[PDB]
């Protein structure tokens, strides 16, 4: 079940966790590549997190790496530990739309935690409104995208 | 000036916030370009750190770069009053020799974070040796370089 246990779940120490990681980061032109959900895709508010959600626990297993122990590290282990969480307050999608709506970008450090920084806060919006808003069955929306990663 | 409150200037408060700078980057294919001291051109240890001294002074103006107030940013800034202190520990040498044993490098902002830290450890440890090891005359070392 989605439950109440959604709602209040994303915290401001986590945003401000959040805000930290984006501060902290040296100011670079430099691209690098990553997949992402395509926002050109996939218009729908709703479904639109419910994909970048899924995502943006790859993107922090595999790209938001830092030393073990450091400040930043510990933040994406909360953020690890928030999300795991957060899994029950998400209904399961159709197998078949893993890849619809992703594409690869190549964007800087700091526009890829920008968008990460916005899936949690979008989320986090949207669960104050509603706890039960990540249960919307967006097979269809993910249907309509035009491309796959 | 050259003087012996030369090796009182870097402490140890500066280089463990270079370490904080460091820990807080992102591991990241990121690059970026920079010019610095090619170590294979100056092997002499303090014509290196002559050299290595000026340059870091462009990098933190034009390349560490941190939003306004942050602590990294705030932490450049201690670096940069720092260097202003240390200019009075280093001899000037031939303008003549501005560009020389310089090169364009490509690497992430780790590894440049590293050589910057490197240079104000190095600085600050043969300062401690002889505070007047940096009035050298790095003229002839500068002119092997390529």
């Amino acid at each position: 079940e989605v439950s109440e246990y959604c709602s209040h779940m994303i915290g401001s120490g986590h945003l401000q966790s959040l805000q930290r990681l984006i501060d902290s980061q040296m100011e670079t032109s430099s691209q690098i590549t990553f997949e992402f959900v395509d926002q050109e895709q996939l218009k729908d508010p709703v479904c639109y997190l419910k994909k970048a959600f899924l995502l943006v626990q790859d993107i922090m297993e595999d790209t938001m790496r830092f030393r073990d122990n450091t400040p930043n590290a510990i933040a994406i282990v909360q953020l690890q530990e928030l999300s795991l969480r957060l899994k029950s307050c998400f209904t399961k999608d159709y197998e078949e739309h893993d890849k619809a709506c992703v594409r690869t970008f190549y964007e800087t450090p700091l526009q890829l935690l920008e968008k990460v920084k916005n899936v949690f806060n979008e989320t986090k919006n949207l669960l104050d409104k509603d706890w039960n808003i990540f249960s919307k069955n967006c097979n269809n929306s993910f249907a309509e995208c035009s491309s796959q990663g």
